[PDB]
């Protein structure tokens, strides 16, 4: 059924701030597993001949975790790159201001509810209803895919499987590897 | 101000199911970080002159999740045994005999419930008000001491830190590594 995508770039492209080994597990076997399981999972039922966004805005329970979880993890991969990093541009950039003053007030925030956010979760970079960015954290497979009014622009994975072998218990370095690596081509694509 | 226990034994003695860099980091720097961010908390609050279980069986929000996670680790420390392993023994070994049917179904039955315990997340063997054992799921710092009349006998922590650092994402490594360490005394401690 479902298939697990190539990563964007190659393996060790987001080096020293993401491993190589980080990447091999975290792409080839954990978000490999949540496609796998829903894969097994679907057959015969109302769900097997509907997309991934379908299957994860209309399921529950187990479905619903492999799904949403395969959906957090591609869009993950997309919220890095090897030539991402530094300022934001664009109309992301203007739209970080208009909310919070200024980037480095908006990293200040983010790295805060990330640092914070109990548990397996993922903290994201939103645009509301009324055009404005804004920071949310959703714990374990939930997604703000499934919020109407959210949008979804850009993602960090705080479950500790993404970095424990690079930073064990130190979120705020890992925090800083990200900053090293945010695709703001992909969050401005999401944007507009 | 609350403290950080010993660790019952040594660093390395839980080896090679559990090594001497798990232990310092699960013990030395997650558990030791519950610690000093409840005595940041408690100040100012209802909850100064409580005892460690007054508060998490009194408590909400971040107080909630830092003294309930200390608790837990405690408890999850003295589960783990250089002396353990290997096939239960008295009175428990009874119980859960009567409960499951046999010592390996029991073995099974927590297998299935921990592998999949989804995200952050705790398996406990418990004695409930009617004298039976039973096996319980609980996720981030949730814990069983909260249910009244409820007892805890023992408790396997399945929060990745638990476990990447020796067996990555392979949960059922690590279960094998538990079930060579389990403590039956504190288990029989705690039934009786
Ligand atoms: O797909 C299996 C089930 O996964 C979830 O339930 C598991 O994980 C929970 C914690 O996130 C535990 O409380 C629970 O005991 C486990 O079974 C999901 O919530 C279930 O709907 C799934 O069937
Ligand atoms: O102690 C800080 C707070 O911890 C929890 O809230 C954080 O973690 C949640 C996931 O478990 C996130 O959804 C939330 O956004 C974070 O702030 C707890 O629920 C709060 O009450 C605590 O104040
Ligand atoms: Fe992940
Ligand atoms: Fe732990």
């Amino acid at each position: 059924a479902f298939e697990l995508p190539s990563l964007p770039y190659a393996i060790d492209a987001l080096e020293p701030h993401i491993s190589k080994e980080t990447l091999e597990f975290h792409h080839g076997k954990h978000h490999n597993t949540y496609v796998v399981k829903l894969n097994g999972l679907i057959p015969g039922t109302k769900f097997e001949n509907k997309s991934l966004e379908e299957i994860v805005r209309s399921s529950d329970g187990g479905v619903f975790n492999n799904a949403a979880q395969i959906w957090n993890h591609t869009f993950y991969w997309n919220s890095l790159s090897p030539n991402g990093g530094g300022a934001p541009t664009g109309a992301v950039a203007d739209a970080i201001n208009a909310k919070w003053g200024s980037f480095d007030a908006f990293k200040e925030a983010l790295n805060d509810k990330a640092v914070n956010n109990f548990g397996s979760s993922w903290t994201w970079l939103v645009k509301l209803a009324d055009g404005s960015l804004d920071i949310v954290n959703t714990s374990n497979a939930a997604t703000p895919l499934t919020d109407d009014g959210v949008t979804p622009i850009l993602t960090v994975d705080l479950w500790e499987h993404a970095y424990y072998i690079d930073y064990r218990n130190v979120r705020p370095d890992y925090l800083k590897g990200f900053w090293s690596l945010v695709n703001w081509e992909f969050a401005n694509a999401n944007f507009a």
